[PDB]
């Protein structure tokens, strides 16, 4: 794919999004770079207006999956890097059980060689005294199901809450091409991931470090 050699070193990732939940309005820049060679990402994300009302760990899956490594026998099933450089969209529901759902809409392409993930946020019908306005979960984070001009993808998080029980988190996701060149359709795969949370020691702000290792399984 077209797409796919844009992604065969390390690329600088930008992230910014701007959220609403229940009325707390808030924006999030984000700094890295991928190496879709190891299904490599690391990033820093910052809240650059305040506090940030949700515990950080539910806006991980917010904050690029061009950098999965799919295996070469998978390649054509790679529908991620073929929208490059023109970019997708990428839209989601995200359901917290017994709490509210954030609806999120992004749009993934380069800005010359930076690949730059832009996004609006917002979040309704939270608990004033839940999981996620009430900061009750670990900052920590514990298969990403894709089927296909675009593709279908469904997966569950389980965040754990600070007693030791875990707050679901339902995401249904699509994702649609934003040029008109032609883009791969898969079968039926998944995505393995793996993702650290972190702290930068000497930075004041509100803010998140993660680094994620992501492979294409499933063919």
């Amino acid at each position: 794919s077209k797409g796919e050699e844009l992604f065969t070193g390390v690329v600088p990732i930008l992230v910014e999004l701007d959220g609403d939940v229940n009325g707390h309005k808030f924006s999030v820049s984000g700094e890295g770079e991928g190496d879709a060679t190891y299904g490599k990402l690391t990033l820093k994300f910052i809240c650059t207006t305040g506090k940030l009302p949700v515990p950080w760990p539910t806006l991980v899956t917010t904050f690029v999956q061009c950098f999965s490594r799919y295996p070469d026998h998978m390649k054509r099933h790679d529908f991620f890097k073929s929208a490059m450089p023109e970019g997708y969209v990428q839209e989601r529901t995200i359901f917290f059980k017994d709490d509210g759902n954030y609806k999120t809409r992004a749009e993934v392409k380069f800005e010359g060689d930076t690949l730059v993930n832009r996004i609006e946020l917002k979040g309704i019908d939270f608990k004033e005294d839940g999981n996620i306005l009430g900061h009750k979960l670990e900052y920590n984070y514990n298969n990403v199901y894709i089927m296909a001009n675009g593709i279908k993808v469904n997966f569950k998080i389980r965040h754990n809450i600070e007693d030791g029980s875990v707050q679901l988190a339902d995401h249904y996701q699509q994702n649609t091409p934003i040029g008109d060149g032609p883009v791969l359709l898969p079968d039926n795969h998944y995505l393995s991931t793996q993702s650290a949370l972190s702290k930068d020691p000497n930075e004041k702000r509100d803010h998140m470090v993660l680094l994620e290792f992501v492979t294409a399984a499933g063919i």
